[PDB]
RNA sequence: GCUCGCUGGGGAUACUGCGGGCCUUGGGACCGGGAGAGGCCGGGGGUACCCCCGGGGUAGGGGUGAAAUCCUAUAAUCCCGGG
């Protein structure tokens, strides 16, 4: 019955804000699309633009 | 010699006292560029902790040398968004 509830979830793709390039940053599961609002994701500046100097900046 | 105590006169001016004059070293006043968790009043913040509401998840959490009381199917511990 529990695994039945897990099958109801779909995956959504998360994009960076517009002025950072709007690139893909990850995926998240949810059954109702309204529940995805106000979720927060943390990424490093190196992932956005590749350079091993700014790996300690978190957005 | 003792009753070391009193009293009439004369002399001296180093020290203490008293009166006058003149100083700046002790102390105080003022000006300059700086130092400091010294005090009082107003404003703005930092993490942390406790309670409440909403979403996920399901059987333990907590605590001791070892345990038990205690919290938890009215959904806890743990994770996320708010007050
Ligand atoms: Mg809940």
């Amino acid at each position: 019955a529990a695994k039945d509830k897990w099958k109801l979830k779909q995956w959504y793709v998360i994009y960076a804000p517009d002025f950072f390039g709007g690139v893909e940053v990850g995926l998240t599961p949810a059954d109702d699309p309204e529940k995805v609002l106000n979720r927060v994701v943390e990424v490093t500046l190196k992932d956005i633009t590749g350079d091993f100097l700014k790996g300690h900046v978190k957005l």
